[PDB]
């Protein structure tokens, strides 16, 4: 997870 984790 940690914020999202996919694409940025």
């Amino acid at each position: 997870x940690x914020g999202x984790x996919g694409g940025c």
